[PDB]
């Protein structure tokens, strides 16, 4: 199979465990993070939105026993000192956070993995992967790969089909996004100075950044720069919304032509429905993006139109399914 | 001391009872609602969102005491019915959702109010106001008048002055809005049919039809039907903000300028202020709407640009105390 | 398989039929609810704490395919005239509440159907049951049955082994319950004209009454009368815990001998736990009660002690669990 | 005029900030804490559960203006380095955490300030007061003093009328409690290691350990050791409820007594109510403990009696609120 290690056991690297757990052909040898494995088992088997795990979890001498199979655990902040070289680790799927600099990511490298996958943003001479919107960029001679963020998964597909079917000038947009744990849980000092992430996360609508709009061009080339937006952050523990209003250059534009140009497109990674769900529908979907038929809109006064679109997506396993696929298939590019 | 009545003792109708307290001049003289007052008394003294009752609620024989007051109580489904020459009401603010239209709301009239103010939208040929938006259009000859919705009357002000000072073209809007009583508390079949108002309300980002955008015309005539959207219900129990993405016609515009234009339109029911500030943290103003710097956004690629701003309200108590101001001025033209 | 049917197809009524699909020898062939079925297929395809449906639903003709079987589905008010002869129906699952009497119940056989379970308390001469604590009483002449209440399930594995190994004396009981349908979203009047239930769910800490304990008598006749209690509501959506407080006439009792009877009293209905876990982790779980040995507590002053128990259910999937467990059992007495 | 010095500015110093500019002979001339004057004063003039600040508060060189006052702003690690001296300093409100034993607070004292009270409870050779219930124990000889506990304030006026009336034999508690700070905002690892205060504290109803009960013996001596308890921290965000459950030397006690008992023995910190209320309506109260009267039971098995009351507290303003209490009478006690 494919050997993973998972570096860092946050939201993202446990669901990542989740989800290969379900993906054949892929087996995580090895998790490294500074927690002790008690709790890091504690936050395997039990998990608030995602739900029990699916099977049995527990601590051995050296890691984790987890559906018969082992997993070494490793506590070592200097990543270059992991033991990649005899593990034979084909991916290093990257989630701590401290590691988001393509020169910083190389120590996976050098401690022997053949390949890294940032699970966030990335700086540095590296590629930004959407899979299904532009893994065909990779040619296989990369080393460190950038996957993204959780809304730029959400919005990729949506603005490659906008753009690709209609020509698109411009637009804005907003993702009424579920709080996360960079957010206060009372009114209190934040650490980044963030005045409004400061604030009780669960009792309030709270604007804030969002670089996924502004980056996108980083996936889709011929958009960069035409788009730009924010985002919405309320009581909900997982589960998104991604609105989108353009200005596209064809003309007369139908709410129907959008809806079917969307499901044309779907696949594994780009849903699609024409049902009326709420977000916790889909908490722990695996579609990257899921298109929503029941939102399109357009705004017409003469000749001129305003567009308006919006895709589900949970922010939490919606991103890490897409992470599992462009992790899988870096390992493929080997051969 | 102008007369007033209070028809049906909602949200809506408590609040109102509420704000007048706090405005010289009017006094309710009598409540009609359906329920038993004793109950009634009990929300009125306790409120999850707005707070304990700043004075002393008993019930008497005919009614209630506040504050050393008397409030007249009838259980009467019929307004026409209601003892309003009896008592000398001059304007009856009309909360129950059953009159809702012209000819409908004129029970009110025989039974003996000078005046109506509807806390709803209205079919038939009256007209809807938002203070300080377009209240100069009573003439003093209406004895039947909408108060609009309380996403209109967040929305109104901001668009006079995009429409003002620089051309408004189209625009699109979201609501990202408290829940409210007419979602299920838990999924369960819903009394209008609606699947999304089905699911359960504090568990949900859920998408839903506004009314407000569509009709922003009976407010602001020379934009009808250049404004359509939509809301997304979140879980918060009070507490909103309207993002409006529109395209003007003045093309080198600012965000300067747009927020310099929204603060030089500054007034008692319209806000200003660039605090980073959060949902809950407008809780039970009486701004009708409070317009947030903070958010302005342009966005330019090539000579089109986007704009996107958007205000804070109490979707309670901003909307309550634009009725009470449209109450006041109704019973003010006497002159 | 055995024929079920079920009456009412609200939360109890999609959640028994979700369980049954796990249930090999069970068969929900027809479904009654005065609700159109599209919003009903809607409800069981979409649940907001209990998952995406495992499967696929779709509206035919005469009902709804669910996972490729038909399921018939009528909107008839009156019970007696339902096809149930025809269907060849063992067991109808009511669910509507209205039919909480045994002598109400009968109009289920009068239609045709072999024996009823009461998903609630029931009155009249018949039988209270819960599954592994007492539905050995069960002997085979019933045709109307009830399952006690989803408090009564949690409660009853464990007052059980509180009074066969030690002796009961008396006991209180608090319920840390998850808030219910029956509850407002926003402070409003009250169906039953109860002023907390009133108030806003998910906002509160709301005490309300209870009926489990003091009819614990139903289900175990020798500590009839022996027991007391109420709930505290408080916002979360699904998932509960019963606190038991207890005065045993066994007299130097200590916390391992509480555990340890709890433990070798476990089966498929009284789970054992020893880890740390939360609400939102029995959401969706089968165990009509989950005793949590960590909360297990003895006061010692002199020669009197005080003893205190905790178990965790799922208010919804729990009592589902136990429901579908006695339909079965119901259906085995075809001699 | 008391001039009072507050040391840490987290909800703790801000509420007593907020509580002190409605007590008149108090004033707040110094706040220490090593976050930012910008950051601090916004958490000031917004609370989530508390309401804007009633007044001006505005940024100045050298801390803040508030309400035409000037209020001094240091962000001192070190508490002796703290000019106490030179501010003549009557009082200093320990609110950091960091000096909860009475030989680390004493550095106030050698920085000059004649007296200490620590926001919390505190180890050392000093006294543990709750206003209006224990605090005629100091007679003036003190410099540092603990406050007890936000739970212990809520406990220890029914603990005592209980015990003075009916002689308290033993007894147990829980309290249903709003979530804290100290909870994470989603699943991760805990700064303590505490496996349920590592959930999300919005999403769940979680147990937590508690020692206000084990420790009510510092304030109510006399029934030292005769208490035990824990906790539910459920979503809501302030506002909790204490329920005890006890046994009584003297019997056939009646509801009636219990009540009457609780409404004699009520002031200024111990209220008393028979409104059937819920949490959201003590928010901001200033009651140390409120009596609800509607939760009082007596279970009567033959001879044997259990007993259960239960009362209200808002775990941030009522702690507070009884804190400047004691803080003034300790000033006073400066003749
Ligand atoms: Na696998
Ligand atoms: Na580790
Ligand atoms: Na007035
Ligand atoms: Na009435
Ligand atoms: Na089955
Ligand atoms: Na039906
Ligand atoms: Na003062
Ligand atoms: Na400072």
């Amino acid at each position: 199979a494919v050997k993973v290690a998972i570096n860092g056991f946050g939201r993202i690297g446990r669901l990542a465990f989740r989800r290969i757990q379900e993906v054949e052909g892929l087996e995580v040898v090895a998790v490294n993070d500074l927690t002790d494995d008690d709790m890091l088992a504690h936050l395997l088997k039990y998990d608030t939105m995602q739900g029990r795990f699916t099977g049995e979890v527990e601590v051995v001498d050296g890691g984790f026993r987890v559906n018969g199979k082992e997993v070494k655990s490793f506590s070592e902040p200097d990543a270059s000192k992991l033991p990649w070289k005899d593990l034979n680790i084909d991916v290093v799927l990257e989630c701590t956070g401290f590691y988001t600099d393509k020169d910083k990511a190389q120590a996976h490298i050098e401690a022997g993995a053949k390949k890294v996958l940032i699970s966030a943003p990335a700086t540095g001479d590296l590629k930004t992967i959407v899979f299904n919107t532009n893994h065909q960029e990779l040619d296989g001679s990369e080393t460190v790969v950038s996957g993204a963020s959780c809304t730029t998964n959400s919005l990729a597909p949506v603005a490659k089909v906008l753009n690709d079917d209609f020509g698109l000038v411009e637009g804005l947009m907003t993702t009424i996004h579920a709080y996360t744990g960079d957010q206060n849980t009372q009114d209190a000092p934040h650490r980044k100075g963030d005045k409004r992430r400061a604030r009780a996360a669960a009792e309030n609508i709270i604007p804030n950044s969002t670089g996924a709009a502004k980056a996108i061009g980083k996936v889709i080339p011929e958009i960069d720069g035409k788009l730009d937006g924010g985002a919405q952050r309320v009581p909900v523990a997982t589960g998104s919304l991604t609105e989108l209003t353009v200005v596209l250059e064809k003309q007369d534009v139908t709410v129907e032509q959008v809806n079917e140009a969307m499901k044309n497109a779907s696949n594994e990674s780009f849903g699609y429905t024409e049902d009326e769900i709420v977000s916790s529908d889909v908490v722990g979907m695996t579609y990257g993006s899921l298109f929503d038929a029941t939102q399109t809109r357009v705004m017409s006064v003469g000749d001129r139109q305003l567009v308006k679109v919006a895709a589900w997506y949970d922010n939490e396993m919606s991103y890490t399914a897409q992470l599992v696929r462009t992790l899988a298939y870096l390992a493929e590019l080997s051969k």
